[PDB]
């Protein structure tokens, strides 16, 4: 699809059998969860923002569908507002910014 | 342009006759640039990210250049750790999200 930006790009998502709604984040390298259970290992990251650092898990190879695309990728789940689907995992559903 | 997302979206901007360089976010209701003078009055405003919130300085109707498409609207102005191009400009720059 074509998603304008009149309001916040928020989307359906499907991870660890769950469903929830994240943001479409361009300004964030990476896909950060709020806090759920994922399977397999995982280390210990610091995550920057505008206001500071948060502690996240890090978990590698993580399956998401993202509005109806598979991905594959890293997944950060820590104490963050909002999820966000960052860029780490946009790329892989083919997602630009167009103008 | 596309835009892909293999890099953080970076661009010119230029703000009073300066140019600097600022991240396309999606993510982001606002444009936040760091330390700078603006002209006119400013609000007070608190926006809120990972690490929790900042204070800014709200400037109203300023003149901006982002990737030679002119703007003029809300910047907000405090300690950023990059500038960051809000969805409040990037719909006056006619920027969409397609996949
Ligand atoms: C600051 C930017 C360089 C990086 N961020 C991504 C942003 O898109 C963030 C994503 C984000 C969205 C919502 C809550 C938290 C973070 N938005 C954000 O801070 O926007 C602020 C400015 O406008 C306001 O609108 C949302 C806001 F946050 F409130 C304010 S981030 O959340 O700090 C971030 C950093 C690293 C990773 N891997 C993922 C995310
Ligand atoms: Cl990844
Ligand atoms: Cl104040
Ligand atoms: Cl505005
Ligand atoms: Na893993």
């Amino acid at each position: 699809p074509q998603i304008t930006l009149w309001k916040r790009p928020l989307v359906t998502i499907k991870i660890g059998g769950q469903l929830k709604e994240a943001l479409l984040d361009t300004g964030a390298d990476d896909t950060v969860i709020e806090e759920m259970s994922l399977p397999g290992r995982w280390k210990p990251k610091m995550i920057g923002g505008i206001g500071g650092f948060i502690k996240v898990r890090q978990y590698d190879q993580i399956i998401i569908e993202i509005a109806g695309h598979k991905a594959i990728g890293t997944v950060l789940v820590g104490p963050t507002p909002v999820n966000i689907i960052g860029r780490n995992l946009l790329t892989q559903i083919g997602a630009t910014l167009n103008f």
